[PDB]
């Protein structure tokens, strides 16, 4: 579809400040002439990239940072211009939340973390500790209370558990990211997670609260402790509990670490209504105003604007979010966060439901994180190899063994395929003309149609990488070696989103190596 001209479609999730939002609209309306409709979709941040890849969807998305490298990768979004006199305006750490590749891929809003929530009338003083809470909700349940209540649904809420002890997404040195070093099933993690699962076992939470749960059950008295943002705020305010916001306790002596989110407003790359929507954001809603009509409806956390976080940061609550987000760690916004994200969220809903132990749910978290990387690593290796006749000689790194066997049996069977194929691998290569970088570009809709579609197995696996490498070669031949990186990132992007959970299910390559043993 094409998105409309002379009006602003904005999509931002159902917990934040939509109606605030919408008050900032009337206003650019009122000025302008132009309508702007505020949506909240549920899922909207899985939708945006559906509906943006065929030039639909809103004009402007609100998110959390993390899952906007991923839209800049894919081409989602519109470069962020702003003026030195406007840049300046916010913090300089909310740009770099924003900042991927070099360019500035949304505007940064408002900085959000995690902060224990708790029932003065309940608790006088809340625990410093995780390890108390078990003892405190005994105490509580001789009243008909519970000690804590928050959302089992969504990875965010129970990461700075598993943080705490030395769980970590991508490990972070020198100022630089390790992508191949992933966390997410070392001791630090198990034993964050085993606590959690110890108190659903022990039945001092219960492994199916989500949200709208934990929510209704803090606002009305009956548990005494919740986890949650900024933005819930509003709602408790409105039920009366007399409430303190708070540092998470700790676990094994050591700070939970909540994931820092900076709320941005990223512009459709679709959009003919760019130079609106700029004008919007910047002139409408990060002023103090615009930032004031949001934040009274459901409160922003800690704003990106200097001159209203001045404002806003004597509250204790902002003080209180702002201690957790130093404890914690800013989210990274690489494109792998998706994967993350979706592969955490099935471990700790795993692992509090009994469909899998902790050991079981965090090693499928560990595959499924790594299966990007380990696949580009493969595939890369064995298209470039095949193209110029030479190995890589750099080390495979992080899960190295299953990289080199992989590499290894891919060489037997591919090679095997290709030879066996060749004047079939012919045909298709002259029916595709590839010639270039934009040719290559039109080949993933061609395999997602040829490869995702058929029946899922090893062999057809192969087959799609070693026709990559047949056309690799082609490549090196006409000079558009260049080509080659960027192909196999294709391939792997084609494989890993279309064939995730059968991929995890086979323990990733290490299944592949199995199957082909000979
Ligand atoms: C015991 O059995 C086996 N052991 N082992 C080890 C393998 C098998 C086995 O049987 N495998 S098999 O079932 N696999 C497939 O069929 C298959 C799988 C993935 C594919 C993939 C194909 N394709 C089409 C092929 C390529 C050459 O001619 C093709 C084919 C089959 N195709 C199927 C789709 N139709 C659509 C209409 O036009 C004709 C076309 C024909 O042609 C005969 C072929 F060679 C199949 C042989 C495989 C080995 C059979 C390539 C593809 C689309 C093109 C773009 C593009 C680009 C890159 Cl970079 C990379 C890939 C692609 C997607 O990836
Ligand atoms: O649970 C994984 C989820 O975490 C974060 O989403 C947060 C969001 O940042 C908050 O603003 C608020 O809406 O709660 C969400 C958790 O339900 C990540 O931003 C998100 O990408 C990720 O999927």
């Amino acid at each position: 579809g094409k998105i409309e001209e002379g009006k602003l479609v904005i999509w931002i999730n159902g917990d934040k400040g939509y109606n605030g939002l919408a008050e900032v609209g009337k206003k650019f309306e009122k000025d302008t002439g132009i309508k702007v409709t505020v949506e909240h979709p549920d899922k909207l941040e899985e939708k945006f990239p559906q509906v943006a890849a065929t030039g639909d969807g809103p004009d402007i998305i609100f998110w959390a940072h993390d899952r906007f490298g991923g839209y800049a990768q894919s081409g989602l979004l519109a470069e962020i211009t702003p003026d030195k006199a406007f840049q300046d305006k916010l913090y300089p750490f909310t740009w770099d939340a924003v900042r991927y590749n070099g360019k500035l891929i949304a505007y940064p809003i408002a900085v959000e973390a995690l902060s224990l929530i708790y029932n003065k009338d309940l608790l006088p003083n809340p625990p410093k500790t995780w390890e108390e809470i078990p003892a405190l909700d005994k105490e509580l349940k001789a009243k008909g209370k519970s000690a804590l209540m928050f959302n089992l649904q969504e990875p965010y809420f129970t990461w700075p558990l598993i943080a705490a002890d030395g769980g970590y997404a991508f490990k972070y040195e020198n100022g630089k990211y390790d992508i191949k070093d992933v966390g997410v099933d070392n001791a630090g993690a198990k034993a964050g997670l085993t606590f959690l699962v110890d108190l659903i076992k022990n039945k001092h939470m219960n492994a199916d609260t989500d949200y709208s749960i934990a929510e209704a059950a803090f606002n009305k008295g009956e548990t005494a402790m919740t986890i949650n943002g900024p933005w819930a705020w509003s709602n408790i305010d409105t039920s009366k509990v007399n409430y303190g916001v708070t540092v998470l306790p700790t676990f094994k002596g050591q700070p939970s670490k909540p994931f820092v989110g900076v709320l941005s407003a990223g512009i459709n790359a679709a959009s003919p209504n760019k130079e609106l929507a700029k004008e919007f954001l910047e002139n409408y809603l990060l002023t103090d105003e615009g930032l004031e009509a949001v934040n009274k409806d459901k409160p922003l956390g800690a704003v990106a604007l200097k001159s209203y976080e001045e404002e806003l940061a004597k509250d204790p609550r902002i003080a209180a979010t702002m201690e957790n987000a130093q404890k914690g760690e800013i989210m990274p916004n690489i494109p792998q966060m998706s994967a993350f994200w979706y592969a955490v969220r099935t471990a700790v809903i795993n692992a509090a439901s009994g469909r899998q132990t902790v050991d079981e749910a965090l090693k499928d978290a560990q595959t499924g994180s790594e299966l990007y990387r380990q696949s580009l690593e493969i595939i890369s290796r064995y298209l470039r190899e095949q193209a110029t006749g030479a190995a890589d000689t750099a080390p495979m790194g992080a899960s190295g063994a299953t990289s080199r066997k992989a590499l290894e049996t891919l060489r037997r069977v591919g090679d095997g395929v290709q030879r066996n194929h060749e004047t079939a691998f012919q045909g298709m290569l002259r029916k595709l003309d590839i010639k270039n970088e934009d040719d290559v570009k039109s080949l993933s809709r061609v395999m997602i149609h040829v490869f995702s579609d058929g029946v899922t197995n090893w062999g057809r696996i192969v087959t799609l990488i070693s026709f990559g490498a047949f056309v690799a070669k082609h490549l090196k031949t006409i000079n558009q070696e260049s080509c080659i990186e960027p192909l196999a990132e294709s391939i792997t992007d084609v494989l890993v989103r279309t064939k995730r959970d059968w991929l995890v299910k086979q323990r990733g390559w290490d299944g592949f190596v199995e199957f082909f043993h000979v």
